[PDB]
């Protein structure tokens, strides 16, 4: 895991930190091992075709958008963290879920000419645990104070108007 460490800088390892702990919480060690070596995989592929220019950086528009949609409303639902029960907003947490969804149909038709079947359903897998309403409802209402969704979200909110990848 050293070299696709070094592959990405110090702020998205941050990012990724975040999510891993709060897998550790919601689930176990492995699971969080598995979701931080594969969310680095589908990252270092994407960037290398990217940067190779196999993929045009108009074609990452899709997964961008998508991508924000899910983060903005992950942000609106973070408004509520602390104050309301999950299940008051699941309305919110949804729309996060589907646009992770859309997201994920979409990093699928971007990597499909690159993976082999078996890494394409790595990349399911994948978004669907991340994006997986069951995954935010428990964070919403079963982590402590300590597990710091603040940093997470106050991480990915600042990126919700401007593309990710230019
Ligand atoms: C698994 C998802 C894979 C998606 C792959 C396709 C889309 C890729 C686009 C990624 C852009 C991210 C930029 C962020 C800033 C940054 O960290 O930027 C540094 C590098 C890229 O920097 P650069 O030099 O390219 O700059 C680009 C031009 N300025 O980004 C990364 O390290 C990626 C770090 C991603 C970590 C994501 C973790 C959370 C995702 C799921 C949410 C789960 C919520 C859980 C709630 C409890
Ligand atoms: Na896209």
């Amino acid at each position: 895991l050293s070299g696709l460490k070094k592959l990405i800088p110090e702020e998205g390892r941050e990012l990724i930190g975040s999510v891993k702990k709060i897998i550790k919480r919601v689930s176990n060690e492995e699971k969080a091992n598995e979701m931080e070596k594969n969310i680095l995989k589908i990252l270092i592929k994407v960037f290398f075709y990217i940067d190779s220019k196999a993929i045009q950086i108009g074609d990452l528009a899709k997964v961008d958008r998508a991508l924000r949609d899910g983060f903005n409303h992950l942000d609106r639902a973070f408004r509520y963290y602390g104050v309301k029960k999950a299940a008051d907003l699941v309305v919110i947490l949804e729309k996060a879920s589907t646009a992770l969804k859309e997201a994920e149909q979409e990093t699928v038709t971007l990597l499909t000419p690159f993976f082999r079947p078996h890494n394409i359903q790595l990349i399911r897998n994948t978004f669907a645990f991340l994006g997986s309403l069951d995954f935010f409802t428990k964070v919403w209402d079963d982590l402590e104070i300590e597990d710091d969704l603040f940093l997470l979200i106050s991480a990915l909110n600042k990126y919700t108007q401007i593309e990710l990848i230019y």
